């Protein structure tokens, strides 16, 4: 999935 180091990842993905 994306990286939790970027707000986009936390917003464009629920893997965080």
């Amino acid at each position: 999935c994306c990286n939790c180091s970027s707000k986009w990842c936390r917003d464009h993905s629920r893997c965080c």
